[PDB]
């Protein structure tokens, strides 16, 4: 790898920090601050990773661990692509494709739940990206939620945030099975506690409320998960029956028959939103606006 250089679009300048007009940050980021910066020479505008030589060393770690994946998946187009580094004597910089927001916060925007046509084509990008890094590269994420599922004004959806993936992240959205490992812990308990978490999400972000409440600890969370029944969509909101069927098949609790990728991908619920065109990038535009 190099870090003279940024590939965008098939091209690819081989110019410094300083080439590059400082626009502000983008909310504090949690792995890494974030800023929207601005090309000197043309005007396009970017995001951009600053890591400090001095900043904390766990932070770090993080970083060049997130950095480490999103090097190896430019061929994939549900993650965050990267498009060059620079190396200083006191920092790293990380240049990335320049997205809107998360979901997370479009939810907050939303003051509602986002329609189910909208968390259809989020679900086929991000069990893809999942699945990406799984088969590809034999990568977990291992801290999937509505906070690391970027959009933009293009209607481009893709997955972030790989600081702890490997080859513990929140509780609320984390799996039975994490919560409490098997008895004998084989290598591989893991391989699809995400499924677990994506499904989580899609019932926040549908419903527009968490479906464990009043949860004042992270350990009240945890308890939930095991010994309540798993949040499926509820029937009064018009969701289809494709829909809650694969919030079905990802919430089951038992991680031995939970669906691997192989076979989520071949879900009904899934093949509708890769052949369906939805407009989710005006419908993504029309939000911020509001
Ligand atoms: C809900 C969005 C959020 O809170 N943040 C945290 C701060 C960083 C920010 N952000 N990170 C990246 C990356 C990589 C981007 C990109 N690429 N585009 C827009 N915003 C980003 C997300």
């Amino acid at each position: 790898k190099q870090t003279g250089y940024l590939t965008i679009g098939g091209q690819r300048y081989q110019a410094e920090i300083n080439d590059l007009e400082n626009l502000g940050e983008m909310g504090s980021g949690t792995c890494g601050q974030v800023w929207k910066m601005r090309f000197r020479k043309t005007g396009h505008v970017i995001a951009v990773k600053q890591m400090r030589r001095s900043g904390n060393k766990e932070e770090n770690k993080r970083i060049l661990m997130d950095l480490d994946v999103v090097l190896k998946s430019h061929d994939c187009p549900y993650i965050v692509q990267c498009f060059g580094t620079f190396i200083t004597n006191t920092d790293v910089f990380i240049a990335m494709e320049l997205m809107g927001t998360c979901a997370e916060k479009l939810k907050k925007r939303m003051q509602g739940p986002i329609p189910e046509r909208i968390l259809g084509k989020m679900t086929v990008a991000i069990v893809k990206a999942l699945y990406y890094l799984k088969e590809k590269h034999g990568v977990i994420h291992r801290d999937v939620k509505p906070s690391n599922i970027l959009l933009d004004e293009r209607g481009q959806i893709k997955l972030c945030d790989f600081g702890i993936s490997g080859r513990a992240g929140c509780a609320a959205y984390m799996a039975p099975e994490r919560i409490d490992p098997p008895d004998p812990t084989k290598p591989d308990y893991d391989i699809r506690a995400d499924v677990w978490s994506l499904g989580i999400s899609l019932v926040e972000l549908a419903t527009g409320q968490f479906p464990y409440k009043n949860c004042k600890t992270d350990f009240e969370v945890l308890t939930k998960v095991l010994q309540e029944e798993p949040p499926l969509l509820p029937g009064h909101m018009g969701f289809s029956g494709d829909f809650q069927s694969f919030v079905k098949d990802c919430l089951t609790k038992d991680h031995r028959k939970r669906p691997k990728y192989n076979k989520l991908l071949e879900h009904s619920f899934i093949k509708r939103y890769e052949t369906l065109e939805v407009d989710v990038a005006s419908w993504f535009k029309d939000v911020m606006a509001k």
